[PDB]
């Protein structure tokens, strides 16, 4: 287990120079709010486990983390943030390291991190996690069609441009196996691991009807589509590698051009950006 190298180094939670006022206080919060929501998820990861039943674990894993540690912590400090990810990441780290890749208890711990890890996500947002007004509405949108469409070809050009490969597909849309959910009574197994199925054609209809408030509710169930990918599948899998790509399609296009394109028409007043603040900051109290 290498603690310091995160399961994603090129996502913002640690590109960002980010800090949450009173994370202490934010953490022990949102972490209580998830154990009460997901409580057979959650609860085989609250305490360590025991010292005399569990010799060999403590053999082979030289950081033990649980959630009761993560809340005993401080993180008010300037590599809080960094730390407490890392802490958390560790959750299903050591779990890989001392369990077998395709238990159960490790696809839990991965979801475990994965849930922790957007309530961060969103948390660290506010000051840009508008409200989804009819503006912002069309504008995702089109975002979401520009994935849904998005061929092996196109993708490379937009992450490496002139650095991209030569010989690549501009047919096949990568999105297609996420469109829809696999049939229940096909593949039972799929529901008994993937604890909160999603796909894109849910996403879609969703956005077009108005059930996301905000832009950070739209992103994270777009991450939940290729995250359970991510979960259900072995990483030798083609469709893991086309999880890992359209993740990091989705994150160029909220970041590098639907991002800036709102504060663009905001600045030539073509655009109104305003929130809902309710419960921004509830953990405060």
């Amino acid at each position: 287990v290498d603690y310091n190298a995160p399961l994603n180094p090129k996502s913002e939670l640690f590109l960002d120079d980010w800090h949450i006022p009173k994370f202490n206080r934010f953490i022990s919060f949102t972490l209580d709010v998830l154990i009460d929501k997901y409580k057979d998820i959650f609860k085989d990861f609250i305490k360590l486990p025991s010292r005399k039943f569990h010799p060999q674990y403590y053999y082979k894993i030289q950081q033990p983390m649980s959630i009761n540690e993560i809340k005993s912590r401080d993180y008010e400090y300037e590599d809080g943030p960094s730390n407490f990810l890392l802490d958390v990441e560790l959750l299903t780290k050591n779990c890989q390291a001392y369990n077998e890749y395709d238990s159960l208890i490790v696809k839990n711990s991965m979801q475990v991190v994965m849930l922790i890890e957007f309530e961060v996500l969103k948390a660290k947002n506010l000051k840009r996690n508008y409200l989804i007004n009819s503006e912002v509405k069309a504008k995702l949108l089109h975002y979401l069609n520009k994935l849904v469409d998005a061929t092996e070809k196109k993708i490379n050009q937009a992450l490496l441009g002139a650095s991209s490969p030569k010989n690549l597909d501009d047919k096949v849309k990568l999105s297609e196996p996420f469109m829809e959910l696999v049939d229940k009574d096909e593949l039972p197994e799929y529901y008994e691991i993937v604890h909160s199925p999603m796909a894109l054609s849910i996403v879609k209809q969703n956005l077009e009807i108005g059930q996301y408030s905000k832009i950070y509710d739209f992103i994270i169930d777009m991450l939940l589509v290729f995250q359970n990918a991510h979960i259900f599948n072995d990483p030798s899998a083609l469709i893991y590698k086309d999880a890992t790509t359209l993740t990091n399609y989705f994150n160029y296009l909220i970041q590098k051009e639907f991002f800036p394109e709102l504060q663009d028409l905001n600045e030539r007043g073509e655009i109104n950006l305003e929130f809902d603040k309710f419960e921004f900051e509830n953990y405060l109290a």
